[PDB]
């Protein structure tokens, strides 16, 4: 059987583990009532982009969906899957002799059946031929709602699919539960992404040096991960956040972009996540620049800390997310008030939303070959209109092979603060001269990638997590 | 006035190069008898993309005419220059004051001015109404072919457009004029993207050995530019091509992504540059894996070595860039002839155009900032139609101002040479039996980044280019 493959020690991924994703879409339309016999799946693939209108090409990456049912990497094809029968057909583009010149040997139909282990092999242009010749019912092509970003998914479309019934309404929600439940050998992949990436943290925290540009360790980090892990690509834009910035969630976007000098005294947030074959990771070390955390960041980070170990230990199948998101939520609450940020009822300070001032974010999400991966709100499962849980990438219960995030956190966000402090119904909780402490503080994010096993979880993240241990992996170790 | 820096040893940008760049677009308009008086320049930012339906964020990458003229790093804006007076106006997005969480700081309007020394600065739900109040004549707004691409730019639109008179004709070819000749300034920023990709060119060198992957190569090459120069952005793919791969004009793309082991005895072909602040630049490079040539590797490389200095030798204001491509060429054929490779008359060889058999592409092309530069081919200025010289992305003669990439190389590809062996015209000028092992030898190709001065050429690009130079990079000496 072949293999994805990048050498050295890069993780070798059977092209088998398409085949399996490919027979679980099969077995999941031949159990819907609704699909009809003969039915073919019709994927389209990314196509080869540029920068605006210039020549300038840009990193062609794969189209999610269609990389999860074939793994091809290459720009212009399309996929097509008999339901019945299981059998697979890739369509590669025709590029014409000439091409040689510019390309290299121009690949032969045959050395793509091989490569991705496909039953048959055939020409783009020949693609409504094809088809026809398989006499099928019904062409399931792919259309629904991203639930993250609310963009609508492409259909697959070609020069004479009109002929053909189309339905676009079947695939999309199953495919969808398929990716949610990751096969054994997908869990092989994200051990990996998740192994390169923790390598990756910790020889950041060893770099790091007051005095240094964010986008130094940024730098720092995807070289380690393409050079020693084969990961061509990040999973999202890395995030360093130091100072006042490791309180803005999503820094490091273009207008933003990691240009701060670390200073002696701030906080770092990392959140940086390396892709290996379009799989992800999603990874955040918080620790102090110097080297050493003070009182106040010690209490802050050990209370992200003991949010994050409760909330782990307490996830296995049946848990309700949102019950964890709220567990995330006393628990800063009572270790806000014990550092003496906070004082009075916890219970009180819940039924307030306080909760949502320290931490505006969801406590985690599904993750596979799209960070925030497909699936958290299907048909059925409503998103909670919340301060807080209103941010929930999903509302659903824990089943034995998902994988999330888990990232709690605690933020001194200026805006969410001054409102807090004007609100009559959330003010009283406030000590105003401990508060005046941790203005400008930034933030603490732990965030650990899990998969739900038959009866809890599966921690796949491997970074120095207690005050003892980060203190030691920033001096060597 | 304020300046574009990224910290360390990074280049100071002055936000004064723009504004020559907006003086120097309307002066060129000005002296244009189809422009009204009262006529109003507006161009349109690039958007915040994702990756397809997901909510994964790709790195915003500006424009390239819209950063020429404003330098502008934020998406989703929009920048007038009104004609008569040159008065700039930036229109930025409104950012609803309660998303500080996820923004930071929601920036006034002063800010932006500040930032960029634009005259005024307003938002862009107001554009509509900003330029009624303004009574313009016309719009003119941005769109054309680019020569490279074959792309029609993205016209300018906004809400409530229809009520303005608009042309699309006059601005295109005006702003790709003053985009080919660079000012002190962006000559300035060019030096320094070269001075950057020259040091990683070096680094890379030196680290090269026997067994690494190309992409590890790439990999340090883009850290060395990310960490020590700023870049955050490469100005194309990086094409790191070893053995067979090197022949590979485009390699490096996804379906060809860096992926061969180095071997011994192979030439390497590393062709890379690093990008700041959207300024492009690009090297390539031409060496033995294992730091020594071989005779045969020795000869081919100092024909192209040859041909390189004769070109920069010759450029100056009024040479005709062809037959600087055809110098090149018949330079390489004497040299494969000197080699044994050819025999016969050299007319007759470049009466036959047997040079695109070794050469199949352009001598080198305009930079600024995009890597393949706008304006090589205005009204009036023809591509000719011989092979090699068709692939010419400029048939113009030189000027004070230009910059170019002078790039010849030689290459063994099957395609080329068989079709050559099969024409009776061309085959008899071959020693078949010489040409045998060279066949899989792959390619070399020496680029340099030039400027042409009033008198001459200044090089732009600094790295090893002798064999002696580069067996002594090499060793690390
Ligand atoms: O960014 P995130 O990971 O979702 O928090
Ligand atoms: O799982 P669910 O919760 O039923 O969605
Ligand atoms: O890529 P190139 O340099 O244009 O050849
Ligand atoms: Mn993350
Ligand atoms: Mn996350
Ligand atoms: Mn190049
Ligand atoms: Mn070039």
């Amino acid at each position: 059987g072949p293999s994805f493959w990048l050498g050295n020690e890069t993780l070798k991924v059977p092209l088998a583990l398409f085949a399996l994703n490919r027979q679980r879409l099969c077995e999941r339309l031949r159990k819907n009532p609704a699909v009809q016999a003969g039915s073919i799946v019709v994927l389209q693939g990314g196509e080869e982009t540029q920068r605006y209108c210039t020549d300038t090409g840009v990193l062609f990456r794969q189209e999610s969906f269609f990389h999860w049912a074939f793994g091809v990497t290459e720009p212009g094809c399309y996929g097509v899957i008999d339901v019945d029968t299981g059998k697979s057909t890739l369509f590669v583009p025709r590029l014409p002799a000439s091409h040689a010149t510019w390309m290299g040997k121009i690949h032969s139909k045959e050395h793509f059946k091989e490569k991705y282990a496909v039953d048959d092999v055939q020409y783009v242009d020949e693609i409504a031929s094809v088809l026809t010749s398989q006499k099928p019912s019904v062409l399931l092509t792919l259309r629904g709602v991203n639930t993250d970003s609310g963009s609508v998914c492409r259909e697959a479309s070609f020069d004479g699919i009109s002929k053909f019934e189309v339905n676009n309404t079947i695939l999309h929600p199953e495919i969808v539960e398929c990716r949610v439940f990751k096969t054994d050998m997908e869990l092989e992949v994200l051990r990996y992404t998740n192994k390169i990436s923790s390598e990756a943290h910790r020889e950041v925290m060893k770099a790091v040096k007051v005095g240094m540009k964010e986008y130094e360790l940024e730098s720092l980090f995807e070289h380690y991960c393409y050079s020693r892990g084969g990961m061509r690509h990040s999973s999202y834009t890395c995030i360093c956040g130091s100072g006042e910035n490791s309180a803005v969630l999503h820094y490091g976007h273009a207008g933003a972009p990691n240009d701060r000098t670390i200073q002696n005294g701030d906080m770092c947030l990392f959140d940086m996540g390396g892709e290996y074959y379009c799989f992800a990771s999603d990874i955040t070390c918080s620790f102090p620049a110097n080297g050493k955390f003070t009182a106040d960041q010690k209490a802050v980070y050990e209370a992200v800390l003991r949010s994050s170990r409760a909330v782990m230990g307490a996830m296995k199948p049946g848990v309700w997310w949102p019950d964890m998101h709220r567990l995330a939520d006393r628990i800063h609450l009572e270790e806000l008030a014990h550092m003496g940020i906070l004082s009075g009822s916890v219970d009180a300070m819940v039924q307030a939303h306080l909760g949502a001032v320290f931490m505006p974010h969801g406590l985690g999400h599904f993750l596979g070959i799209d960070v925030h991966d497909v699936g958290g709100y299907p048909e059925g499962v409503e998103r909670i209109d919340e301060p807080g849980l209103r941010s929930l990438r999903t509302a659903r219960h824990l089943q034995p092979g998902m994988v999330l995030t888990v990232e709690p956190g605690i933020y001194f966000i200026d805006h969410l603060l001054d409102e807090a402090l004007a609100d009559p119904a959330r003010a009283s909780f406030f000590n105003r001269e401990v508060l005046q402490r941790f203005r400008g503080f930034g933030g603490v994010r732990i965030e650990e990638d899990v998969v739900v096993t038959d009866s809890g979880i599966e921690l796949l993240t491997c970074v120095p997590r207690t005050v003892e241990e980060i203190e030691a992996c920033m001096a060597g170790c």
